[PDB]
């Protein structure tokens, strides 16, 4: 099995598969779309950007659309669950500074990513085993105008495109997604590393529609102070401070970083760059 005439398909990894390119000797990973194309044109558009992976090859292989990226590791999920789904302090606030940085640079390529959440999060390999990695563009949009950065307009009853546990409070209510969504998410991400779990994971019903209910009320009737009761103030802090954003407002990232790096400071933490993964 071989696609592009130059890339030759491996094993399934992860529709993901490890591949191999015939000519550079190096691996890749292949997504397969059964008859991406525009998902591709975004991360053209993001590339060369910190830990936007580079697309290597996108075209038609019989009843296949095909894209090919360099080869990432295992995603946040994958490493939470591997270290017992317990991050260290330490790794939760490396892991956001990194986290903030590649939301904001989606942002000033101006989109939004709409679907934050770690699964969509992967560490390099190798020499980029430190680099934290974006992907999944498929549910992107771009909110502004390239040149006049003019937004696009507040809307309601939007369907909720993303993954019901980490959307925010206004994704959940149809509002349309701006980028203090993208950052409420990450919110819940790290209080989710932090704990083990959401309150609202696991809700179950009938159909989806009751479910995503279940999750909303859930989330609404939990306050910040709750959530984040027995944890550094920093992570209610970057909660409430998203959630006073308007639908309009540019997110002042450094402040949202200088927040987590006040904190590591204070911990004592040492400069050493080491995940827990890499010392369980
Ligand atoms: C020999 O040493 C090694 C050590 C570790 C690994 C290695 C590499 C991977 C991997 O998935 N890479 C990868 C995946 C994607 C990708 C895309 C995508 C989008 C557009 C494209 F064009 C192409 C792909 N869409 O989704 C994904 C992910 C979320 C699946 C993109 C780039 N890279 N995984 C491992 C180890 N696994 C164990 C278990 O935890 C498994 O989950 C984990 C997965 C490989 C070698």
């Amino acid at each position: 099995l071989r696609v592009g005439n130059r890339y030759r398909l491996g094993r399934k990894i992860g529709d993901i598969y490890l591949g191999t390119d015939i000519a550079a000797g190096e691996e890749v990973a292949i997504k397969l779309e059964c008859v991406l194309h525009i998902e591709s044109k975004i991360y053209k558009m993001m590339q060369g950007g910190v830990g936007i992976p580079t697309i290597r090859w996108c075209g038609a292989e019989g009843d296949y659309n095909v894209m090919v990226m360099e080869l990432l590791g295992p995603s946040l999920e994958d490493l939470f669950n591997f270290c017992s789904r317990k991050f260290s302090l330490k790794t939760v606030l490396l892991l956001a500074d990194q986290m903030i940085s590649r939301i904001e640079y989606i942002h000033s390529k101006n989109f939004i990513h709409r679907d934050v959440k770690p699964d969509n999060f992967l560490m390099g390999l190798g020499k980029k085993g430190n680099l934290v990695y974006i992907i999944d563009f498929g549910l992107a949009k771009k909110y502004r105008d390239a040149r006049t950065h003019q937004h696009i307009p507040y809307r309601e009853n939007k369907n909720l495109t993303g993954t019901a546990r980490y959307a925010s409070i206004n994704t959940h209510l149809g509002i349309e997604q701006s980028r203090r969504d993208d950052l409420e998410s990450l919110g819940y991400v790290l209080m989710y590393f932090n704990l083990g779990s959401l309150p609202w994971q696991g809700l179950k019903a009938a159909t989806k529609r009751q479910k995503y209910e279940r999750i909303s009320e859930k989330k609404m009737s939990t306050p910040i102070e709750v959530l984040c009761k027995g944890y550094p103030s920093e992570f209610a802090t970057y909660l409430n401070f998203c959630r006073s954003l308007r639908f309009d407002d540019k997110p002042d990232y450094s402040y949202l970083r200088q927040l987590f790096r006040n904190l590591f400071h204070r911990q004592g933490f040492s400069y050493d760059y080491v995940f827990d993964w890499n010392m369980l």
